[PDB]
DNA sequence: AATATTATTAACAAAATAATATT
DNA sequence: AATATTATTTTGTTAATAATATT
DNA sequence: AATATTATTAAAAATAATATT
DNA sequence: AATATATT
DNA sequence: AATATTATTAACAAAATAATATT
DNA sequence: AATATTATTTTGTTAATAATATT
């Protein structure tokens, strides 16, 4: 069993360490689509749409890492600038059903475009680990947690994520495209 | 050298993860909190100055990942209450140093004794893997991205915590107590 | 720096994994091969053949741990037996090379027939960290060590092995067959 | 489940890593070793029977990796050189006992004053890790692996080492004494 | 009753100013 | 040469409820 | 919207009594 | 001889 | 005229469980 | 069981003998 002490100690090194690494990626994030007037959290919204299609906004929020009431309003921001397509379905009237319009998918591949990984601090920081290890990290002990604590069908995202990039993407020149 | 495509790859699964994390420790902190009417950032500055004496502002600014300006509009409220003290200097009249009160060290005090592990969802999502390692996990590739990131100086901060627990409290009645 | 204490004590950790690995492995491996009157270091040959075709003696030697009288020798025998075939080459006649007749195939092909998993123990050793990883284990640290020791070169043996099993091997009533 | 594809490259892999690992180490510790008139097993004894010291050939046959046979042999050449010494107990008198002369001590002693980690070649593949990390490399994955194959009595040889080392020993004029 | 929202109310925490202070 | 460290006062994200329409 | 029963309390055809016819 | 309401 | 290594090929010297008998 | 004798080996060690152009 364990004593208070390795309980306490555990717990304040995993507290620093998610707050440090998720504030260098909120600042980068934000640098990146601070044109197009998106928040953090608007632009997590349009890109699950993209891999989910017909997602309600509790499946939104699920993904998206936010609440629920935060995605309602949010999803109706977008269809303001004309950017998602809402819709309900007969069987039950309740649920909201969120699609993505032609010109979020002209967004989201645009923005695709502009990803420049060396300005973005947490890859540089990470790089050391890439020369030897041959290949980029992945942080085993973290996806064996973040597993626990949000189940199977949100740990979907990731393979879909890669199952994407590949065979929906290509690479010319230096940047990526259709 | 590493292709495009492989950059994005690692760059969409490290932010889904410290975006997962840092969510849920973000919640059991608030919870905990709450009742003594301190949010989480005037937790970190009190900690702070438990664990460094006589800082400046900014200091405890990067110690406790957050901007100067909430450092300082949050200890001036500290002052207020009384938890906290202001000071100046010869050398430079510039600076403003910070340090605890003897109601902020009981007050500290007290957050100890009030600490139940089995309530925080990512103690429990890391018990399965301490029963395999016999220790609780070192998430040392993280550890090693937040040097990159942040720095030596900074880093200071784990071993300051870990001496610190060790001397001045002691495990007795299955509480911690001087 | 280090101290001297340290490296005593990662000396002995490591001294005593190695020789548990090592001497368990090899017993199987021993009762595997041995109806048909084969060394370990001959079957290590003679799959060196079949990944790395027309290799010298130095480099039979190399990808297979052992000294170059040792590779000669043993090949000798297994070229008596009708398993290899001795060929040497119109420049620099003094390099031997080595290739593998149609009765060593046979021989490799109905071996890899008898294979069979839970007998081996370090097969089993592992099935906890499969269950949680979701994968089998990758050792980095191990594998950083010897490419350290043995030289990137030398590590081209592993990838052969991958890309060759995978492309060749289909599995046909639970035993892999062309 | 698991495809017998994946228990094949599982196989080699572990397969080539733990023989290139142990011949490494049995080229340093036989020359370590060789002027003092020992081979490697009647190292490994004498250094068992320092840690534990009232044992059984059994026993030494668990903790150091051999059968009982060698254990018997190689220890009754111990006698006659006079580095060891053989008891008996009432209670049970099928058993064999085994304890160290101070000329056995003595060739311990004197070895470890022969000990230079620069020259052993793992210690020099383990360098760039500890440079990173901070900290000598502890593989966890293999301790695993090898604390399912040999149960968790034998694991104990390695926290006696780690105690003993850490008690009885001092370190003064880059060397280990006393 | 329990399920999915929708519509407000507070509050955390910076982004962007002002101005005192070391040669 | 302007800069460095507060200090004052401007913004926007995001979520914790409270009301509401469906099964 | 879907499921339901326990009650309160309520509001289709024959036959039977009284009324006028 | 005729008629005249409760519960997920 | 000088200057060297390099890759085999032939022989000795070990160890290591494997069976194998006895309080 | 837990020893205490015997038998079968498979990794390695060093010797000797050949093959190449390049300063």
């Amino acid at each position: 069993h364990y004593s208070i002490k390795e309980a306490m100690l555990f717990s304040q090194r995993i507290a620093q360490l998610s707050k440090a690494l998720w504030k260098s990626i909120e600042k980068d994030w934000q640098r990146w689509i601070k044109p197009f007037d998106l928040n953090i959290n608007e632009h997590h919204i349009l890109w699950i749409a993209y891999h989910f299609k017909g997602a309600s906004i509790s499946e939104i929020a699920k993904f998206g890492v936010m609440h629920v009431s935060t995605a309602f309003n949010f999803s109706k921001k977008l269809e303001e600038k004309g950017l998602l397509s809402f819709s309900k379905k007969q069987d039950d009237k309740r649920n909201t059903y969120i699609e993505l319009t032609e010109k979020g998918e002209e967004v989201l591949m645009k923005l695709m475009e502009t990803y420049d990984p060396t300005k973005n601090a947490v890859f540089n920081g990470a790089l050391p680990l890439r020369e030897l290890y041959g290949k980029f990290p992945e942080i085993l002990e973290m996806m064996c947690i973040v597993r626990n604590i949000y189940g199977d069908d949100f740990m979907e995202i990731f393979e879909r994520a890669f199952e994407n990039i590949k065979e929906d993407f290509i690479e010319q020149d230096g940047k990526l495209v259709k």
